[PDB]
């Protein structure tokens, strides 16, 4: 439910981490903060899809790309998925 | 794990502060359950203790609250948001 849409809003989040962790910036608690969050979704993941019909389930994967869009969209910012894609104004 | 500078404490402090301000934008389309909302909750405290003792740790002129910091954050969110590896 607002479980649903929670899952894909971490798992934007979750990849985030992973963006900002593979630049070097991510510190050492940060990347151990990183590391609980993709198990905790990972096992998050599997119940909430064990609990629905097979239409109705979705990856990790497929789950952190409505994350990244559900941040853009949040902050105001272009939501289509890569460097592509930017209006001029 | 990787290797870091010394630059990701202050980096990790901001990019959470980024990270908090898209869970409390997220908060109201009402869409956070109750263990989403004690994580934002949690990572509020803890974040403000992390900035308190980091400022303590810095002159005066690099001090920064968590609302300076969650600008920086969302900046580097731009960034980090459309390059996908
Ligand atoms: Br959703
Ligand atoms: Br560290
Ligand atoms: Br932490
Ligand atoms: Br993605
Ligand atoms: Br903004
Ligand atoms: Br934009
Ligand atoms: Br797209
Ligand atoms: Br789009
Ligand atoms: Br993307
Ligand atoms: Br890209
Ligand atoms: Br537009
Ligand atoms: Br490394
Ligand atoms: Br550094
Ligand atoms: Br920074
Ligand atoms: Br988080
Ligand atoms: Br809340
Ligand atoms: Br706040
Ligand atoms: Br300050
Ligand atoms: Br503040």
């Amino acid at each position: 439910g607002a479980t649903n849409a929670t899952i894909n809003f971490e798992a934007g989040i979750l990849e985030c981490y992973e963006r900002f962790s593979w630049q070097r910036a991510l510190d050492y608690p940060g990347q151990d903060r990183l590391h609980r969050l993709k198990r905790k979704l990972e096992s998050r993941i599997k119940t909430h899809n064990k609990s629905e019909p097979e239409n109705k389930r979705m990856s990790l994967e497929e789950r952190k790309a409505i994350g990244v869009k559900m941040m853009k969209v949040l902050l105001f910012m272009d939501p289509s998925a890569g460097i592509e894609g930017f209006e001029p104004y």
